């Protein structure tokens, strides 16, 4: 099925999503000059501090830290946003080299990684009924630069022996997220899609102005994961990240 190989990689999503080609598409390069500051826009408002950790996934095509989304625990509200939207996930998307792995690039610029927070409408009920709207879900998007140790990302760097290949999963609670956030939440937002397949349309986006460091060891563990399960060929987990695609008369707005 569909990977970042040379054979079922994003060049070829389109032949089995369709809406790969689409008018709102994810990731794009967002350019500072021709963003629009938009004063309307109020600040994000992140609740994480009762957030409940339950585990880490390795999935084949990233490794996600699972969230319990059954109340009201670890919510995002404000920005551009009406409502509240619940965190389900994060994931990461990185490269081979510390030159490439975000998806959404700031003046063609790329980031090492891209940490994705991801987020669903709560008044739609269910994560799955919030992928068929419009306004459906938010993900929170922030840029990793190689620098100093993140020292609220080494638990789960830590785990990530125990989930090596595609379908192990380990218990990873009382993990509180707060310590993935930069100093700022000056941010970046328009109206895109799900990074991979299926690639729907229901994803406000909002990217961080304010990148976090991480260290070089730090992002060595990330590359040393694999795609395939257990007993098959090694393929390293590198370069799981999405191209930019067309804007489209869509518009950046700058919270800045
Ligand atoms: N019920 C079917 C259709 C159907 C109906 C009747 C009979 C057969 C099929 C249906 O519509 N299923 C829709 C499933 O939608 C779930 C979306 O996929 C789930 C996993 N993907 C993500 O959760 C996901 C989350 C964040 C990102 S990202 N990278 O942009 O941050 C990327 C992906
Ligand atoms: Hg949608
Ligand atoms: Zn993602």
């Amino acid at each position: 099925h569909w990977g970042y190989g040379k054979h079922n990689g994003p060049e070829h999503w389109h032949k089995d999503f369709p809406i790969a080609k689409g008018e709102r598409q994810s990731p794009v390069d967002i350019d500072t000059h021709t963003a629009k500051y938009d004063p309307s826009l109020k600040p994000l408002s992140v609740s994480y501090d009762q957030a409940t950790s339950l585990r880490i996934l390795n999935n084949g095509h990233a490794f996600n830290v699972e969230f319990d989304d059954s109340q009201d625990k670890a919510v995002l509200k404000g920005g551009p946003l009406d409502g509240t939207y619940r965190l389900i996930q994060f994931h990461f998307h990185w490269g081979s080299l510390d030159g490439q792995g975000s998806e959404h690039t700031v003046d063609k610029k790329k980031y090492a990684a891209e940490l994705h927070l991801v987020h669903w409408n709560t008044k739609y009920g269910d994560f799955g009924k919030a992928v068929q709207q419009p306004d459906g879900l938010a993900v929170l998007g922030i840029f990793l630069k190689v620098g100093s140790a993140k020292p609220g990302l080494q638990k789960v760097v830590d785990v990530l022996d125990s989930i090596k290949t595609k379908g192990k999963s380990a218990d990873f609670t009382n993990f509180d997220p707060r310590g993935l956030l930069p100093e700022s939440l000056d941010y970046w937002t328009y109206p895109g899609s799900l990074t991979t397949p299926p690639l729907l349309e229901c994803v406000t986006w909002i990217v961080l102005k304010e990148p976090i460091s991480v260290s070089s060891e730090q992002v060595l563990k990330f590359r040393k994961l694999n795609f395939n399960g257990e007993g098959e060929p090694e393929e390293l987990m590198v370069d799981n990240w999405r191209p930019a695609q067309p804007l489209k008369n869509r518009q950046i707005k700058a919270s800045f």
